[PDB]
């Protein structure tokens, strides 16, 4: 089934390489801008979004109206969040670039993270455009054998649960 994946635009964080989780940042303003060229280019099917902020408000200056669900968020850090990538514990850096073994203090699994984000999608009973962040995007792709650190404000298409279809960045 045709889903669309679609990375919430830029927060300063995601400049300042800076993990982000369920810490409620909000867009900046090249971030809604970022939003705003999404309108129009995504088809208009039925949207779905996480409740996080930069998701909603991305989803909203595309010009959708997504019903909100947690299931969508993005991995919760702990005490992470917030944590700066380059002083990141070796052990961390290195779980998180490799995609398993990741749990970071007082937040989610990479195992719980994944199994609600999969559990999630096999609820979709029809093509939909989710709003969503870059961890989430990056589970799916992995799965259908690829890879894939997103940039916020892009898009990617999947067949869920066959293949990839296209990246619009």
């Amino acid at each position: 089934m045709e889903l669309w994946l679609v990375r919430h635009g830029e927060t300063l964080w995601n400049r300042e390489g800076r993990l982000l989780g369920w810490t409620d940042l909000p867009l900046t303003a090249e971030g809604e801008a970022q939003a705003r060229r999404l309108k129009g280019a995504l088809p208009s099917l039925p949207a779905f979004s996480s409740d996080l902020l930069r998701a909603r408000r991305t989803a909203e200056l595309a010009g959708f109206s997504p019903r909100l669900y947690p299931e969508l968020r993005e991995i919760h850090f702990g005490a992470l969040e917030g944590a700066l990538w380059e002083t990141l514990d070796p052990r961390y850096k290195e779980a998180l670039l490799r995609f398993q073994g990741f749990h970071p203090p007082g937040g989610e699994s990479l195992s719980a993270f994944q199994e609600r984000v999969f559990r999630f999608l096999e609820g979709l009973k029809a093509p939909a455009v989710l709003f969503t962040h870059g961890g989430v995007v990056r589970a799916v792709l992995r799965a259908l054998g690829e890879d894939g650190l997103v940039p916020p404000g892009s898009a990617v298409a999947v067949d869920w649960p066959r293949r990839v279809l296209v990246r619009l960045a």
